[PDB]
């Protein structure tokens, strides 16, 4: 209904040029919506808010909850399983975590593989047009997030926080990105079926 309008909205409003031309993500303005799923997996649930209540408790009763993007080739893993640091981006700028974007556009660089990796599996087409693709829609409970604007290459979130926040930077960072290190601090919420569109 109106929630799904939202979804769509976020998804829309939130695409961004991107520096590299398009080269990981593709070369568009828009996307052409497919579909919309919200994701219904009990235990995952169960497992995502019993963190969420533990982070408000040592957050001044604030979970600090954001919708935020994921873009990655194991959609279907994280759906089923959960996100999982044991699979956590180790080359990622803030270390070891579970990365996530407030721009549509700049999780979808990641939806075929870091820096949008080969492309499409039909195609080999970072700029596909034709294929359809996936990303999610996330609760990330950031609690307590560490605001860094250079690299810091750590295996878990800075002591008392439960999360990192890169604020972007001139050297540096163009968009923000959220880092979790517990796979139980996000829930895949929504599955966003897509293509991007050729300007
Ligand atoms: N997707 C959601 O926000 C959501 C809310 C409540 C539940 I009980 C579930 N669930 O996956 O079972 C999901
Ligand atoms: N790389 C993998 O085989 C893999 C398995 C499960 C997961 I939850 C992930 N993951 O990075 O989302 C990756
Ligand atoms: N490991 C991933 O799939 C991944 C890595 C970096 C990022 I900035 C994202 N992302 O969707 O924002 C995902
Ligand atoms: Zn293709």
């Amino acid at each position: 209904d109106k929630e799904f309008q939202s979804v769509e909205e976020e998804m829309q409003s939130t695409v961004r040029e991107h520096r590299d031309g398009g080269h990981a993500g593709g070369i568009f303005n828009r996307y052409n919506i497919l579909k919309i799923q919200k994701v219904c997996n009990k235990k995952l649930w169960e497992r995502y808010t019993h963190r969420r209540k533990e982070v408000s408790e040592e957050n001044h009763n604030h979970a600090n909850e954001r919708m935020l993007f994921h873009g990655s080739p194991f959609v279907n893993a994280i759906i089923h399983k959960g996100f999982d640091e044991r699979h956590a981006y180790i080359g990622g700028m803030f270390g070891a975590g579970i990365y996530f974007a407030e721009n549509s556009s700049k999780s979808n660089q990641y939806v075929y593989g870091i820096g949008g990796g080969t492309g499409c599996p039909v195609h080999k087409d970072r700029s596909c047009y034709i294929c359809h693709r996936q990303l999610l829609f996330c609760r990330v409970t950031l609690g307590k997030s560490f605001l860094q604007f250079s690299a810091m290459k750590m295996a878990h979130s800075p002591p008392g926080h439960h999360s990192v926040t890169g604020r972007p930077s001139v050297n540096g960072l163009a968009l923000a990105e959220y880092v979790i290190y517990r796979g139980e601090q996000a829930y895949p919420e929504y599955l966003i079926t897509y293509q991007i569109m050729r300007p």
